[PDB]
């Protein structure tokens, strides 16, 4: 009896923040609920300017990283206000039947639903929107996000004994198909309707225009860069709903690696990069041994430097000479 | 010698559905004959009615799935009938030597050869027409299938204990590169040979025009939906015999996959999606738990929605309202 | 106190070769010295004579295989000759820290560093010039290459036991980004300043021009097929610094691989193909159990036989009947 069972409610936050949690489940089962109120909402997502009309989950790209335990029940508020134009709904890649729910909450403008679930297998999973018809079209909008089922005793490595996290991130990384005209300069749209063959003519070329994480090119840098300090173990969960990436931490390495993302398996060691197929969520593990800027990147370099799929982490603490350093600076021959 | 060996003649049938076979051999090693025939045809492979000139095994795209254990020899008598233009071989992945058989097994129309190989590893494999020169249009014109080699006790999970099937599918997937013209409308050719250098054209673009299950959008819907009954057991085949895919069953999941095939390995666990790599067979295990539609596609949802990679599941049984349920349907704020 | 570990320097020597090594360390941690000067030259990377400004470590395409055992030191003098033109530096993926060294190396024509870093993770690297803002041009001129880091006891299987190669061979891996103009032929550029915005151009399109090994297409053919007896025991090194690769031996098989590379990982067994993430190196071991010619290759088989990704084995020995024969050879109905 689902009624017996302790209801928490969470307040999530925007990536690549994630909520606050516990590794090892403090308490049984539980009905975990979260609510979301899909946005429309235009997005500038690169340096030059440009504007799209996005589609999300609570007003971010990603949507925002839903975190339970193996076997409690996720139970999902979804809103879509009257302020926007679409039919929405939402597939959750952890949970089991009717599409993932995406057969269960259909909300036009103005409705909203709750779907409930029993997350039965740990691990992290891709969740996105995916209306019958029109799927790609609101999931490379940007309409995507994660959710992170753990274990009930938190993370293990490959011989059975414990990981645990001092700080997790979430990269959210998003492929956008920015219609071009002939001569290659993006096109803008009065309407969703007007868009949508335009939309749908982008996406059939299967080469994205934009690659980001966190919604725009250079979101997780400057003074958003990921921070961390030397020692310090660090996962990050990484998710791309439509396309696969490599993810690389450049200076670092995945200690352990669940690139397809699901705990009972055990983790990958020591990987450079990974990776993670479109339609999943992966999760890698680091301990910080170095201090200084490091680039978080998809190891396509052209779409990490280019497209856009590359942030920073800024770490503090000692160097380590043992580990690396120059013996002779650059200089003259 | 093999003279002394029992021989066992396979009658195969068509993808998606898989020839009688026993998971646990139920004989000791036997040379298990199999009889192909090649057959060049027309294909309509999408709803616009785009016909293309398919080169096949047997009359389908894919060809049809081949299963055999672990030591047993696989013994294929390849026809080429004269009413063919080309010429064809058979590479098998799962072969040792000469190029996986392609080298001994090139048939003129009007020629038959047959080729015995030993199946010393356990896995699911491709096999491929690659004519030399004229590989990658071959394989990319339908002309490939895939070879189930069981282990001899039948499949195991990661802890070495039995997974047994109740129901076993096969789903080829289809990369096709159809010319186009400076327009995007799709070109058409009076011979093979006026055809070549467009075709070698449009691969050479590396995007396909169309990505299908069993040879045409839409073939595993309708009244040729996959089906299965809650609490069934099922295999999934996949093979992809030039180009990456990313399988993924919507509402459901991978309990048990070998992403890249081959038993020897422990299965990955609770995948969402998994990547099958160009020129690879794969398989997923699921128990279903839920009744109704699933989708099951190439989750680059472009690839699924728009340019054919998605087939369905119609499962029969009880709904578990434990495991999903609408708390409340959706309606107006 | 690194001064007082043996100093070892190793002479290297051009892909697909690899410098003289031991598998099973036959001393303790040593600072291991290699030196290579960068070399911008032209190459004509295909059939029809294209030409490109390539970008190399010591002259070649991929740069050579670095070999050394965890916890070693690799201590580069990397040089940079003033006939050069450009700025570069080199990122190791086997290091922790400031970019993987590319922090720390960048040197103008005319200048050297030496840069040490400890080679604390086993596995087979990445090594890549990565110039801050000119990150993919470097890459994709050319400018990467790998590096082994052996256990100190070498190489094991999944159960533990020894894996002992009798060969190897580096095979690099090669997207190129050929500018093209609207008809689709190749341009050509008067210095590197004026072909850069058509390299991020050509780059941005994501689809590559050639992909080739060891530099150019047939590379690894004819008089440079690679080499084997049957019953050699042979590790193939394959590298892919900015896009994914499917590595296939046609006629044989990965009989133990390290798809992503880290050996501290169990191999996968029996693989038919494998991916290999841009940004990664892999490795396969095989035993050739056949005589012939072997095709080796991108199981993309569009990126193999038409962009370049193909090269050949010629094996020597007996021919083994059992494992394959022709039965009844292509003759007429
Ligand atoms: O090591 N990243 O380029
Ligand atoms: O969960 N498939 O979109
Ligand atoms: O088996 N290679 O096509
Ligand atoms: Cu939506
Ligand atoms: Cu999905
Ligand atoms: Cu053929
Ligand atoms: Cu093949
Ligand atoms: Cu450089
Ligand atoms: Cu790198």
């Amino acid at each position: 009896d689902i009624s017996t069972l302790p209801r928490v409610k969470v307040d999530l936050v925007k990536p690549p923040f994630v909520h606050a949690h516990d590794q090892v489940a403090k308490t049984g089962p539980r009905v975990v609920e979260f609510t979301m109120t899909i946005e429309e909402k235009k997005l500038v997502i690169d340096r030059e300017g440009t504007e799209i009309h996005a589609m999300t989950f609570n007003g971010s790209v990603p949507g925002p990283l839903m975190v339970v335990h193996e076997n409690d029940y996720v139970e999902l508020r979804l809103i879509n206000p009257d302020t926007n134009t679409l039919l929405h709904n939402i597939d959750f890649h952890a949970a089991t039947g009717a599409l993932g729910g995406g057969a269960l909450t259909q909300v036009n403008p103005g409705e909203e639903t709750t779907l409930r679930f029993k997350a039965t297998k740990p691990g992290v999973f891709v969740y996105h929107c995916a209306p019958e018809g029109m799927v790609p079209w609101h999931v490379t909008s940007g309409m995507n996000g994660a959710i992170m089922v753990l274990p009930r005793d938190g993370l293990k490595d490959e011989k059975g004994q414990p990981l645990t996290y001092d700080k997790i991130y979430y990269v959210g990384e998003q492929d956008f198909y920015v219609p071009k005209d002939e001569a290659g300069n993006y096109k803008k749209y009065e309407t969703p309707g007007e868009a949508y063959e335009d939309a749908v003519k982008a996406m059939r070329t299967l080469t994205p225009t934009h690659i980001v994480f966190n919604g725009a090119v250079g979101a997780l840098t400057g003074d958003h860069a990921l921070t961390a300090a030397v020692g310090e173990r660090v996962l990050v969960v990484h998710s791309q709903a439509n396309r696969d990436t490599r993810p690389h931490l450049i200076g670092g390495h995945g200690d352990y690696v669940w690139a397809t993302g699901k705990f009972r398996n055990p983790p990958d060691l020591d990987q450079e990069t990974w990776l993670i197929p479109g339609g999943t969520a992966g999760a890698a593990f680091y301990t910080f041994r170095q201090p200084g800027v490091y680039a978080y990147v998809n190891h396509n370099l052209i779409e990490a430097f280019e497209l856009g799929a590359a942030g920073h982490f800024k770490v503090t603490g000692e160097w380590n000479d043992d580990l690396m350093t120059s013996v002779v600076k650059p200089a003259s021959m």
